């Protein structure tokens, strides 16, 4: 038998019946004239009216421009009002929504709009030339946020749109929503179709009930800091924040300055941050001349954050609960929440990453035998529940070899639960590498290096980084007669991805280790690092 472990909440009635907009806007009658996006841009404020006002003519706006039902649109933006608008258009007209790093290389977003079949391409007009080509060659409309060069639209063709031309539509509970790429626990980037049930399941288990985990309000003012083309951002940060009415204070990059200057001068009271920003904190000289006593939860997921650093970084927000959460794409995101967040708050231990939520399950399987596990044996972490994904887009094998008939999504994380169930991630079974946080896929970098003529064989591997967490390293089998030296391994490399998938060492050896049928042996890679 499978040995379950469940939430210290009980389970809540959720409305997943409902469309995510829906979701998100039920209560907004409550603070329709509250601050809702702030822009640390320009310092312009959109209330809750004019989020939904904007989003609902960016919806008419986008039917207009030929998106239909289940059709799918391409962010290429930084944090932005317009991310927003154009999210929760999609939402309103059944649509889709993949969203994009903007700092992509040409043959990254291209290879994403693709596999995703986006209609129309979200982005500005320093990143047209990323994609023109394409665009043109396919009939993809451009739509460009601040000027639009030749082929392109400007947004304000959408925001022109009258909220009264969308059209009648019956949204289901398993269309999908949010369409986000992720490597998963082998191979490359997958479309991750995220539906409307799943994301109300997730913002619901976080932020809903009578004590709710992670409890946030109508006078708080989060940061938003992380990227919303990435799910925790865009789950824990806009969709949780707009279920409970909180300003989102928007910023487009991080800047240590800007950062200080803006939680001080704003009051920012929830600081959904990650492991690199929490050691900028700690480690900068200008953090003592700014009053960050108005935090008071400090949240860290996407990476080990590592006991020593949680400690620490408890003295430079005097007044704030600090404690980390653990989420995975395909899981809707979040798998566990500290419950020292709750509005009734339970007693926590550093190190943790939660407990996992409510309305949902979760076991730990041997990977050696597939037998369950109890309390504090380490073993894969797995979940289910309404809140994880549909699949992959157009990937029922990869689809299949992740999530099982049972419904359990297995991670490719190795922890245990404790006494207190709380959940302590130790290892990490599958191959991908966290870049501040940030996703780099192995696979993609080894099919890179194999291309190369003068590459035999290769394996891409995590290393430790006191600054970015992992960085990858490349084992390289040269070809027979090659001289490629590391600069110039790098140098192939880095002129082919986005700066945080770039190589930082690489090793030369005569053989990658390999298993006798030829996996790449990476826990021995990691071992010998
Ligand atoms: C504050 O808590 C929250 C966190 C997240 C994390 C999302 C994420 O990272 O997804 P993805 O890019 O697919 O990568 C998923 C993989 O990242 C690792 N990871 C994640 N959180 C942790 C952690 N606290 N400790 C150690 N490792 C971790 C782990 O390997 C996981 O499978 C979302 C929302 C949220 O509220």
């Amino acid at each position: 038998v499978d040995i379950i472990f469940r939430s210290k909440l009980p389970d809540i009635y959720i409305p997943n019946h409902l469309p995510l907009h829906s979701y998100c806007f039920e209560n907004i009658s409550e603070f329709s004239s509250r601050p809702c996006l702030i822009n640390g841009a320009n310092k312009q404020i959109y209330t809750y009216a004019d989020v939904e006002l904007n989003s609902r003519k960016v919806a008419a706006g986008l039917h207009k421009q030929g998106i239909q039902p289940k059709d799918t649109i391409m962010i290429l933006l930084p944090n932005s009002p317009e991310f927003v608008f154009a999210f929760i258009g999609a939402s309103y007209l059944g649509a889709i929504s993949t969203m994009a790093n903007p700092l992509f290389t040409p043959a990254e977003v291209v290879k994403q709009a693709k596999a995703s079949s986006a209609k129309i391409i979200v982005t500005q007009a320093c990143h047209v030339n990323k994609v023109k080509d394409y665009a043109f060659e396919n009939d993809v409309k451009i739509i460009c946020i601040d000027s639009a060069p030749e082929g392109c639209l400007h947004f304000s063709v959408l925001t022109q749109a009258n909220e009264h031309d969308i059209p009648e539509v019956e949204i289901q509970p398993d269309d999908v929503v949010a369409l986000p790429y992720s490597s998963g626990t082998t191979g490359l980037p997958k479309g991750v179709m995220l539906t409307h049930k799943g994301l109300v399941t997730s913002v619901a288990q976080q932020v809903d009930g009578e004590n709710p985990n992670l409890y946030i309000h109508s006078e708080d003012v989060m940061l938003c800091v992380l990227p919303l083309f990435h799910i925790y951002s865009l789950n824990s940060v806009l969709l949780c924040g707009l279920r409970v009415g909180a300003a989102i204070l928007i910023m487009q990059k991080f800047d240590i300055v800007s950062f200080l200057e803006l939680i001080q001068r704003y009051k920012v009271t929830i600081g959904p941050f990650v492991p690199p920003i929490v050691l900028a904190i700690a480690k900068s000289p200008m953090v003592d001349d700014y009053d960050l006593s108005s935090v008071r939860t400090v949240m860290s997921g996407a990476a080990p954050l590592g006991k020593e650093l949680e400690d620490t970084v408890r003295a430079k927000f005097p007044n704030a609960k600090l404690g980390q959460g653990y989420g995975m794409t395909e899981a809707g995101p979040v798998l566990a929440m500290c419950l020292a967040f709750a509005k009734e708050p339970f007693e926590i231990k550093s190190g943790a990453c939660g407990t996992v939520v409510r309305n949902a399950e979760m076991k730990i399987v041997d990977p050696k035998t597939g037998n369950s596990l109890p309390r504090n044996q380490s073993g894969e972490i797995c979940i289910r529940g309404d809140q994880i994904m549909k699949g992959y887009l157009n990937d029922p094998e990869a689809t299949a070899r992740t999530i099982d008939k049972e419904g359990w999504l297995y991670t490719g994380d190795i922890g245990y639960i404790d006494d207190d169930d709380e959940l302590f991630i130790v290892d990490r079974l599958k191959e991908l590498i966290k870049y501040k946080g940030f996703q780099v896929a192995p696979a993609e970098l080894e099919a890179l290096l194999l291309n190369h003529p003068n590459i035999s064989d290769a394996a891409v591997v995590p290393m430790k980084d006191e600054q970015a967490g992992e960085v990858p390293v490349a084992f390289v089998v040269r070809s027979n007669g090659s001289t490629i030296t590391e600069d110039e391994v790098k140098d192939f490399i880095s002129k082919q991805v986005i700066f945080y998938k770039r190589i930082k060492r690489v090793f030369f050896v005569d053989a990658i280790p390999k298993s006798p049928s030829g996996k790449i042996l990476r826990k021995d890679l990691r071992a010998k690092l």
